[PDB]
């Protein structure tokens, strides 16, 4: 077959997207059971975002100051509370389209599907990876806040991300479904910096395994390299260091293609030191790191 | 914001995917109203695919030889007919989740979202462009046949593609929802060739307009070029020729960024003649042509 960046089917997540309005600010919310989740900066006007005291701002707000809309139907808010940077709205109606769901906190290097929403209506879907500096490279316009990232395990939806803000470099930052920010960011219109972003090495190796599976084999040498010799070279080229845990995740991929992981590191070492010389790998002139080993096995088996 | 490859929300299409079994072959079908659509080679065994006579093969089949499954529920087939390369199954139950839909035949250069399915169950979603040689670059394993490509206009689903086969070069080919193949292909396990694939120039220019919008402006020169001088250079580098119709589609993008289309062609002319010198545009070391002018305005406005 081929290899493409693939997002999970967004059907179950679509039924949980609602519109949350507080004053003039409007963003998206997540309606699960009788609770609506949305970023807390919806209670902010344009001037509070520079330096907000969310404790004093939410104290002035009552239940009727929150307008929740599921389509053209208004939900009655009967309770509200603030958990970290996420504001929780209790409603009088349980969402009938609630799927089996979990609240998880992903780790750097893992991927998830993003459902970009505006005014509580789905607009598109794309796949995103959690960078080592806890940022993401998405597409988020005004009002996209409250859009959620998720994974799907057959019938269970693992919500893991909520969009909150954009950084000066154009990358995006957000929280989990418990309100805790990924990284050292705060929901305030101020100059915030992300760390030096590095390359997810275990994801590059998984992507190269997908290349060999699909036909692209010109980069395959027969040179070899120790796990330590590759790690010192990977640090020069701004790559995450490879641990034995990382080599075990690439195990199923190693035993299937007949390519030992240590030999895969040697081909990657040469590609990093000698460049690509204008060639392409899976239709790309750069080394992709947004494919986890799980994503490759996902696409090479059709988990459906 | 940022710029990403974005697929339409697959919620409405998910409710129309069923499993179609005939003998030992199993693929996916599209259940709209009381009709199920699926590729006709489901009536083929492994040996007929080399040289099938679908007229004689379907004549031996009756209604009860077709097993249609919507989840764990069996649909009763009460009628069947063959329209070009698509086999149509009339069922006794109208799909309650049928959205407002149309059957369209897209043109080369236009894009659509692909919902990859296996055994009638959705697996993932990604965006695909119709190459000038009427092929697509997707991800399709065994049993993925019957997966459909579609566009969404607010509440209307425009079905336009159905997957049928893979070519020797690894690219994929299929039909519209009327059974007519895109290109000069036939549903038979034989050596088939696609034409020389060329680059969709109007899509590259739209992608460069999205780059200027998002910050990437290093490629912006102030050189100029006539529509004819660019077309003769575009033919050397295997690019589609630009017509006045193409310049009109880039109009809204031209009047918004203050960059005339003729100046955009000059910057593209230099990028084609002088390379990229190791730089990147929107995080890519190649010129992307899978973004139509409509897709760029779609993402720069949030059509939702
Ligand atoms: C939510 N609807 C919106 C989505 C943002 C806006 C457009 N694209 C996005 O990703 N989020 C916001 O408006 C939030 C609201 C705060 C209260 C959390 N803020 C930002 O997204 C944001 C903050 C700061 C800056 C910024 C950039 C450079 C700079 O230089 C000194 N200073 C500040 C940008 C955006
Ligand atoms: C449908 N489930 C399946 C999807 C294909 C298989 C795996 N990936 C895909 O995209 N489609 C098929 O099995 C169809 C069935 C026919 C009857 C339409 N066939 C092919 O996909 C197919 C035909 C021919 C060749 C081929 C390649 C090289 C070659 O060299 C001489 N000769 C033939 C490959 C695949």
């Amino acid at each position: 077959s081929g290899f493409r960046k693939m997002a999970f089917p967004s059907g179950k997540v679509e039924g949980c997207m609602v519109q949350v309005t507080c004053g003039t600010t409007t963003l998206n919310g997540l309606w699960l059971d009788d609770v609506v989740y949305c970023p807390r900066h919806v209670i902010c006007t344009s001037e509070d975002m520079l330096n907000p005291n969310y404790e004093d701002l939410l104290i002035r707000k009552s239940n009727h100051n929150f307008l929740v809309q599921a389509g053209n139907v208004q939900l009655r808010v009967i309770g509200h509370s603030m958990q970290n940077c996420v504001l929780k709205l209790k409603v009088d109606t349980a969402n009938p389209k609630t799927p089996k769901y979990k609240f998880v906190r992903i780790q750097p290097g893992q991927t998830f599907s993003v459902l970009a929403c505006y005014n509580g209506s789905p607009s598109g879907v794309y796949q995103c990876a959690m960078r080592p500096n806890f940022t993401i490279k998405g597409s988020f316009l005004n009002g996209s806040c409250g859009s959620v990232g998720f994974n799907i395990d057959y019938d269970c939806v693992s919500f893991c991300y909520m969009h909150h803000m954009e950084l000066p470099t154009g990358v995006h930052a957000g929280t989990d479904l418990e309100g805790n920010f990924y990284g050292p960011f705060v929901d305030r219109q101020t100059a915030q910096a992300a760390g030096t972003d590095t390359t997810i090495t275990v994801n590059v190796l998984a992507w190269l395994y997908a290349a060999v599976i699909n036909g692209d084999r010109w980069f395959l040498n027969r040179f070899t390299t120790t796990l330590n010799d590759f790690n010192l070279v990977a640090m020069k080229y701004n790559y995450e260091p490879l641990t034995q845990d990382h080599v075990d995740i690439l195990g199923p991929l190693s035993a299937q293609t007949g390519i030992a992981v240590l030999d895969m590191c040697a081909s990657l070492k040469e590609l990093l030191q000698n460049g690509m010389n204008g060639r392409t790998i899976l239709g790309s002139a750069l080394l992709e790191d947004e494919f986890t080993p799980f994503d490759v096995v996902r696409q090479c088996s059709g988990v459906t």
